[PDB]
């Protein structure tokens, strides 16, 4: 008396990839060319930009689908319990990727500006961005459904 | 005697993706380089952008179709009434995408001028955008067509 | 003895979708960057390019095909005459896209160049478009088809 | 003791079609920002593309693959002689855009510069070009083959 | 018992050059590099300024100080009554000098902006101009004075 | 027992003067091309520092330093008590010089900043002023200057 | 005991067009925007540009998958020896686009700079490019293959 | 008791392919127009890369996805051991295009900043670079799986 | 009874040098950067302007003064008739500089605009002038006192 | 047995002046368009160097020779001790404007940078100058000579 | 019976500084900023002014004004023949001023453009001047009157 | 028998500031805005300005020929031997502002280039300078004419 959870998972990978591949290279396709330093010095755009954001939300989003599609294709061709492992894995790589934006990332609320004191830079600048609020509001529900993935699949791991 | 609307459901629903994908990254791909603000102040742009266009009606729109295609895949593989608790949420977020539009833009009727006044920027300035009235015609059939589909799952809901 | 203009229609349907793809985002697909206008006035740009391009023809041509494709699939599944309501809908429809263009372009011809004088902008200016020629000469191949598909689909409707 | 033709036909169909789709946007996708003239008048780039460049040569080779492409399909679904006036209208059709080149271009060789003199210009100019050299080769594939494919179509319709 | 007017055409004849050369080439030493046109039409400002700005008010005045000069040294070495003649040609050059600005200039009060239609430059455009108040208050001087030697030229005239 | 004065005045007369020569064309000679305004608009340069900058403080005193230099060669040469007329006229002069600037300028201390909202510029904009410190340091001197020569004339008028 | 080389020239095949797609619209993409000259004369650029490169390496690879692929569909349908005259073809097709790069490049290897000394050009100039290096190693590749798919055919069309 | 490697060789297979196409003209897309050099020497940007980006890794990947293909599709068909030659060539081709980035690049980590002193340049300079940590990163997951690849490929070709 | 000429001739020379001088080095002073021409071609600007200035006004009249005044001090040390041959001089001289106006320029009436065809200049352009009102004013200035200046010195030299 | 320094006084007075004029308006001429700062930011320009360079060495030096220029000329009419008040107002008005430069500046070595962190400006940001080694030297000097005036004029008011 | 020449020495001597003093700083004073070359090099401009504009006409005949006017001074306090041997120097320098021209400028008459190659600079250039018609006329006039101080200085050196 | 050198001196006196007040602030008058420097960093210019133009040969000399004119004045009112003190110091100043070249140019011959290494600077670079021949031209006559005062101060001051 389980496994509408196989349903449900289903379904929210569909729906990751449909929201993903939506806004994919529709809306970071211009996070380089908007990302304004109130200066003149050169180069201290990459720097900043390399600082605050070393990837995207998007690509790491990418690879949590990978390692998480990884179990289904696995698990496919397994043999032509030793199911629940890949279970488990497909658990803890999610944990990962939720946890590493939690660090990463300042609580995902991305900020409107922020500052920057690197090197080729002379000393704090102000560096804006672009379209902080809109990823904001994807992330909501890329984190939001990690987390019910998380919570189903432990729960249909509670089977003895 | 009714389900006509499954056909004109099929309908609209082919036809709102068909609306979209053709004007879809063809009409806003441009919504961030045609964004003039009649200042020499960096990242003004951006900041009265966000303030004023926090997600266009194109993401919100392309999340309804999501969440009203949900519906008809979750009933799909439903077994292999509990049937109308699936039509009464396609209802309801369907009524949602509607009122969210009706806050966050003014109306639907998109200004060639606004203003804006946030803090980097240094007081009321005047930001143009592009094609408002483009847009704003667009946004006339989505929403008259997200009525229709509301009606009709209205009316058919009507069957004890 | 008739519906040889059933071949036509959808002969002249695969035509105008063939017609339209090629030169589709490939003629207008520039129609922003090249509407140049003598002045150095911010955002007067973006307004008479509203005032003067409220739509594309590549737009309205695509709901066009639309509303016009919608009673070939509307009639395919209509029951799992009530046929020639279908029929007058197509031609009422198409009627309509060409009447709105003899309202809303100045009869086809695009001018080199035009004026204007809204709000923004000073006074009258002149502001220069690209390729208007081409772009004409492509509604006369769309304009003219449509008025094919109406002339058979008036003749095929006059059979009792 | 005939019908080769017919296969080379179709050979030189698929050949027109892949020289065009690889070079298609390809070659000419920057023929509009790389049409220098050597002002400071606005406007005058686009006038002086609008006279010497009314159409590109690819727009009209589309056209020509589709109202030769058209006595194809027209004579598939036929019924259900009658044959020749297909291929005749084959023949006229080619040797018409055949013509309009001959006409419009000055006999293929695109030159280098050219000269203009419409009313917002001040006077002559010298409107540079790109790739004239290029283009002019691939135009010598298209008119070959479209010499090709009358010529066999001429002696293939010389069959009583 | 007159010829305390002797006196006052001396102090204000000291009075107007001093007046002069302090603001002379301190004031409209810009008037050329400071009258903005909103276009970007090349020499509009040339035009434009020759058609409002014929001479400054400072080179009118220039010569009116030579003109009405000239009878001071013109009657001192006029020997080695014949000695009105040259008051009466005072009187009517200065009187000529204040006439011309009552055309030439709109009534003094200069305007913050204007309006040009001529010849190079496409329309109506709207140039501005540099310190019009500042001058403005000059000419008041300027004229005021003006009207003094006037005055006491004609009541010292008026001596049988 | 008095005239003492007499001194204090002609010391102060060229101290004035050479105050004022020396940083005269040195200071506000950059007076105009200095004046940013954080707009990208056209000409609010000018309409600002019109509305902010009727005239300068060095042309004010040069008039200043006439009316009031006019009583020493007016009764220097007025007869080939009738003193002190010349006197007064000196008093009230000065004075109003010194009245309107209380009026005119916000009492001496010129502001880094000022704000502007006059009809071509769109709203409120942001003009800064470059040295507005240095030159309320040079008005200081010439104010209390002023002040001096005015309050020993009103010392040694008061002499029966 | 023969015919290994139909397999290695069907691998060759699907090699040469994946590893043309991959940096087919990758790599020469943007081979107009990166093709300084140290002037500031206008159109020099698209000038040398045109003396220097005619065609991409590109293109020319392109049309000789054609030709070579022509007699692989060309001998597919050629009934319903007549088989090593397409050979003996697609030989001499291959051996003719490898000479031509011999003549119009100086022998594969690209130089980082060149020089151009045609009309519009004042004099001798310095034009630079991109990734000269980087193409030159994709040539290695395909010239490679190519060798080898003649030597193959060489071999094997010596079969009596 | 082997041949769990194949599975996990299709799977690695599949995986780099998806970890590349994602980010493959996604990250790189923008490397040449984000090259940044503190000078204004013409094209020393364009000579600096080419020095010390002869090649991207996304290349020289796609290559070795290419070459450790080869041998799927070889032995695929190899009939209508002879196995194993196969499968070292697998091997050496992987550990090759290994090898070369540890030349080529210094040791995976990118620089922020790099220098050049190359002919057109007239120093030192200092070119930065866009987003090295990113690719750096990317370049973890490619290196270690295909170290894997290599390690499996190794444990199974250790097989009598 | 005569020589009321040489009063005259003291006085317009007095006349001629103070009308130079005070719009001398303030009217051309500006004659070489407003010289637009509408283009972009680099030193059109300095031929054109040396095609049609060779000289200016002012250089000719100053040479004009020199070359008259030489009689003068000529004359003056010429012993410690022998007097009219410098005045027959000052006659010629004048009409000299008088002559080579109505032939180096159109007759004195500036043009607002020229033409110019110089080799550097690709074909005819269009090169705007500053000020031609104005300075042609000047010109009527000192061309009607050297014809009185020349009548009087006729008239005088007609003396026995 | 004294008043050798009266000599040197005057000698030192001349010095003063010579030193002043000739680097007068030829050092700090430039001194507003030679203020760089690395922003982009308006006005933090005339910010920064309104909060470092309230008034220049220039100007200060000017009012220090006024003022101790002025008991030369008052003292010359005093009449038509009361000496050495003179002398001593001279001695304290000279060390005010010693000790008025060890506040303002830094203690004479201008640095050739500075930092600024006023309110238009975002942060801390780098502004250079121009030739701060120069002016110093020129200090050094008339710092020097003031030092001298000082201790002679105590000297020789060490007279009883 | 001679020592006219003394005259006509004086004379031209005054000449020539009048000359020079009116065109002085009138002509060459914007010989920098109007030197063009069809470049983008850095710094090509001041190298190639500096090749062919090692000194302008200018100075060369201010130092040879100096240099004969040395003689006049230098015999004017002579005692408190020795008298020739300072007029047979006043002839050597001023033919070597004459021969140093005929040496460094192509023999007076200035070219329009003008070529150069050296280091900065890539190759040939063409670099322009601004003004080589004018500045030549007055070179006629400084070398005439030269040969004229010349031709009577030798003539009156002839005399025992 | 001496005392010839008096007149010398004099001479070489009135040269010298001849010489320099002519070309004074008329060649180095452009002796900032000409220091090209091929780079982008801001400021950098400046910084090596600084390094190599301490300070410019004019100012220098100025002082030069204030603290050698200091001894003749000193000299005139030294009463109302103790006249070769003051000749002597006239000889060390000399001989110390011709040392300090030799120490601080590199001996004269002023570079067409020089690098620069500081600080705000990245690296080496390569910073231009304006007419080095022509300075160094007149440092080569001021250079050798206070040789001159100093070898006959020398000879003269050999007098017991």
């Amino acid at each position: 008396s389980t496994s509408i959870g196989k349903i449900w998972l289903t379904v929210l990978f569909i729906f990751r990839i449909m929201i993903l591949v939506v806004a994919a290279k529709e809306v970071w396709g211009d996070e380089q060319a908007d990302f304004v330093c109130n200066t003149l010095q050169p180069g201290c755009k990459n720097v900043c930009y390399d600082h605050y954001f070393p990837i995207s939300h998007i690509r790491l989003w990418a690879l949590q689908l990978i390692f998480v599609s990884t179990p289904a294709l696995l698990v496919a061709m397994h043999v032509a319990w030793t199911y629940t492992s890949s279970i488990f894995f497909r658990v803890i790589f999610e944990a990962a990727f939720m946890y590493v934006f939690y660090v990463m990332y300042d609580g995902f609320s991305m900020q409107r500006l922020v500052k920057c004191n690197a090197w080729p830079c002379p000393n704090t600048v102000d560096c804006f961005v672009s379209r902080p609020t809109e990823k904001t509001v994807f992330t909501v529900f890329m984190i939001a459904v990690s987390g019910i993935c998380i919570l189903l699949n432990v729960t249909e791991l509670s089977y003895l």
